[PDB]
């Protein structure tokens, strides 16, 4: 399963994730490849903040998702 | 860890799993195989239906476990 | 001989009892325009294999396929 993430350089990344692969374990592959630290993300989804508690599956992320990557101030 | 699928096909196929790869992550391990979407997939093992949201720990699934893969009518 | 291909609508295949799996994909190509290789048909349980025929799976007339996408 293939989920994307739209960076703050404007590209487009990819990412390998399982269904219960929780937000905080999506941060993580971030800061793997962006170098943003998990403290400083914030993962916004069809209007919806990702709490980093809750898994892809409670919030219907589904196989090829758009997922935007913002700073949290 | 090695566990053991045995698909539509009759041939037996191999997936690395974690104890607490959930149900619903090795059904899109199918997928990411076999082509079966998860929604249209049943899981049988030792007798029992295993249901999305529990583990592979919940059902005391060990190292070489054969699972039996079946299309959800 | 016709036999039926049911989804999630059913459609019908004229085919022969010698048509291997990998015809009966290309007829549905011909009719619901979804090519072969994001075809993946099931009869009873077992999905059936490019090569193999209908009547290898004793699939007879009126028989129901089962067709399943891998997009
Ligand atoms: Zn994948
Ligand atoms: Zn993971
Ligand atoms: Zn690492
Ligand atoms: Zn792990
Ligand atoms: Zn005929
Ligand atoms: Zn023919
Ligand atoms: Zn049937």
């Amino acid at each position: 399963m293939q989920i994307f993430v739209k960076t703050l350089t404007g590209k487009t990344i990819t990412l390998e994730v399982e269904p219960s692969d929780t937000i905080e374990n999506v941060k993580a592959k971030i800061q793997d490849k962006e170098g943003i630290p998990p403290d400083q993300q914030r993962l916004i989804f069809a209007g919806r903040q990702l709490e980093d508690g809750r898994t892809l599956s409670d919030y219907n992320i589904q196989k090829e998702s758009t997922l935007h990557l913002v700073l949290r101030l």
